[PDB]
């Protein structure tokens, strides 16, 4: 049972708690070929049949590149203190390496100015998956040179925006950019090769480290973070095999990123099984990867239930999907189970020395539209109540949970799922570009408005 | 293999050549304005190419081309078949023309002229500018129009000197091998993408023919196809219907539109709903008349019916080899499949003059004694040229023959491991060594053109 009474729920949060809404550049911007933007690997992935539902693409999206003032006005009306957004590398350095696109920088310059004027805090993500297509020539993330391209891109953005940005994250979800994109073939560039994935793994960890150094060198005032979909790993049974399975799944899906960044090492059992196939790790890599961060971002939606897979010749971590425990599912099919969020954060703060935590993404897919000038999305409202409940519990128990960004300000391009899957607090009619604040959004606004106190 | 007796089986004006492709030999992948091709991306992402081999070095031809031309001249080979790198000419696919790129081929073509070497250029031999992948590569119709402009750009500069041009080399590879089987760049395995690539390459061929004739009307225009010699596993009804389905899919998909102005009926029945839009004028554009056509032949395609539930058209599976002779890449040697193939094609379609634009064999032996003993290559050539001479005697319009690899080179997904050259290349020293097969081929080709002399 949720609870949902906002006035009560609001009492459970400290006065300086940060409430936000989140978007990503490719998902909402459109204007793919204007002001010097060159193609990203997602433009390619969309336009090649077989990868994205309906062959949907980012050409128009929410037209946010043009309508951004309205959107910031909306965040202002909702009384949301913070906006988490991503910056398009294809706009800043269209070829990945090469000339800087001054018009690219100009746009986010204005965007940040726009937020500053409205008293909206800025949480920027440098990389939320739109890698300049040209970088695939050298091998993309499988090439170490791509990390150096990112390095220069980060130093460029932070030099321009560092005097106003409230916070910066290097990467959004290495798990997706790494395994889902290079091992499972589901996200761009759509590869299914362990050697390629391991290369991407290390080079993205490396690029993060280069990114930290770059930010601090040109904008040392801005708190630097990293955003991770750490998976709440839950065994199917308490059998010895399933417990061991959950630990391996943890090392592979979480440790591959958390241990290098926060412990300056890769997980030992993972190295045993997969080490021989990694690219060169240079003497100074791990110490660069493991620089101290001022904050970190957690993205969470649903647990990762695993069982052992004893199949002959199963690759590490040799696990398979266990069935859902809750009956409740979102429209995209993900199990709804709030307490996995609690145990996830506990495990992480026991296992790693972590800085302040912001819940950088939390939300649900529910595809109801506009009937009677209102969007009736009670199951989404329920979701936020139930999960914010857990976040308040974490605050009570002493964890340094400093903020929460509701995932998806508005409906947008949902990657492989195209425009089919809505995650927004605000409905978008893609034929008129009209924004309609959903009922869940009215609720979240009623909660967020009372902060700061 | 007596080369004198074999030489006599050919007409005096028969054309002997050696063949090459831009990405396989050139190197200099980042020089003079060249942007990446889909094959640079393909090579450099682990899992696609043996050893992760790439085209960066290759045979360093971009730097050593005059020496390689002198080599062709010294061999006595009259013709040179090569491809032009689109990534050097219009590096983003669309976008600004790169003059440095054009100059290189301009100077190459001048070098062929000065040496008396006839030029048979291939506009597209698989090196698509990576940027075009932004719109969906060959799955986007726009890519055909980019080619069209590329085609026109090249022929405007080179058309006053080129002896001949082919639009595309092997639609089958660029279409099915690249978009359905995932073996070649860009490495897709999707029928919808492959069908889009199929029509868009056919269409691009047509645009190319018109573009070339618009700016260089005198230049003979062709298309190079690895037409598959489809042989059934048995004469069973199921196997023979399968061979015909296979012919339609692997050959008909390209031969029918180009030479009959229609797609194969049964194939349209199984797959047409998943094809891209065929605009009103498309098929007439595709089926413009050609002055010649190139056949690439290596080995037969033996097939059997596959009754597996839901097996997609053409619903066939590989059948086993009849000969037990195989090249080092694993391809059956079976020369008579060349004869039956050519005769099938000429009965089935109305075709212009034929050149064998590729024929050769993978054998990986290297330099020992300062010499390369590649008898199986030589044996392969003598036997296949015999077949070509049989086709001549039977009255088939066989005008010329190009040996498959002037030199060992980057062999696509196989990297540098699989050698096809008449000339051995040591990739550390870049030293060219003429193999024994090369000596033999030079001996044969040197007698042509036979020239005006008496008889008795
Ligand atoms: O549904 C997935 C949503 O959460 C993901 O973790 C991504 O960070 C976000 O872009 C996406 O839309
Ligand atoms: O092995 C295949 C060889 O034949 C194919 O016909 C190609 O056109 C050539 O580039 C390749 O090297």
């Amino acid at each position: 049972y949720p609870m949902t009474d906002h006035k009560a729920l609001a009492a459970r949060f400290p006065g300086d708690f940060l409430f936000g809404v989140a978007t990503a550049s490719f998902q909402i911007e459109g204007a793919t070929k204007v002001d010097g933007r060159k193609p990203s690997i997602w433009d390619a992935f969309c336009n090649m049949p077989g990868h994205v539902f309906g062959r949907h693409n980012g050409d128009v999206a929410c037209d946010h590149y043009n309508r951004w003032e309205d959107d910031l006005d909306l965040i202002k009306e909702m009384g949301v203190e913070a906006y988490r957004f991503s910056i398009a590398w294809p706009r800043i350095i269209p070829d990945g390496f090469g000339p800087i696109n001054e018009k690219g920088l100009d746009f986010y310059d204005r965007l940040v100015d726009g937020c500053k004027a409205r008293g909206i805090k800025t949480y920027a993500t440098l990389y939320h998956w739109d890698l300049p297509l040209t970088l695939m020539g050298d091998g993309g993330w499988a090439s170490r040179s791509t990390a150096h391209a990112f390095q220069r891109y980060a130093k460029t953005v932070m030099a321009r925006l560092g005097d106003r940005l409230d916070a910066v994250a290097t990467f959004n979800e290495p798990w997706c950019a790494v395994w889902l994109s290079h091992l499972y073939g589901i996200h761009a560039p759509g590869e299914r090769n362990m050697e390629a994935a391991l290369a991407a793994m290390h080079h993205i960890n490396l690029a993060h480290g280069f990114g930290v150094e770059a930010s601090r060198h040109v904008a040392p005032k801005v708190p630097v973070g990293l955003v991770l979909n750490a998976h709440s790993v839950i065994p199917a049974s308490n059998s010895d095999a399933d417990m061991k399975a959950a630990e391996r799944a943890f090392q592979f899906h979480n440790g591959a990123f958390f241990d290098p960044v926060f412990k300056g090492e890769y997980p030992a059992e993972m190295i045993e099984a997969l080490g021989s196939r990694m690219p060169v790790v240079e003497a100074e890599d791990l110490s660069i990867i493991s620089q101290k961060l001022d904050w970190w971002g957690l993205n969470y939606y649903t647990p990762m239930r695993v069982a052992d897979d004893a199949t002959e010749g199963a690759e590490f971590p040799a696990t398979k999907q266990a069935p859902a425990v809750s009956d409740v599912k979102t429209d995209i099919g993900w199990e709804v189970y709030a307490p996995a969020l609690h145990s996830l954060v506990e495990t992480l703060y026991e296992r790693y020395e972590l800085p302040d935590c912001y819940i950088t993404e939390n939300g649900a897919c529910y595809n109801m539209g506009v009937e009677n000038g209102e969007v009736d999305d009670q199951p989404r409202l329920d979701y936020y109540a139930e999960h914010l409940g857990i976040v308040a519990d974490l605050v009570k128990d002493g964890y340094p949970m400093r903020g929460y960004f509701a995932w998806s300000l508005m409906d947008n391009f949902e990657w492989a799922e195209g425009y089919r899957m809505r995650f927004g607090l605000v409905h978008v009619d893609y034929e008129t570009q009209v924004r309609t604040l959903k009922n869940s959004g009215k609720w979240y606004s009623a909660l967020a408005s009372g902060f700061p106190k």
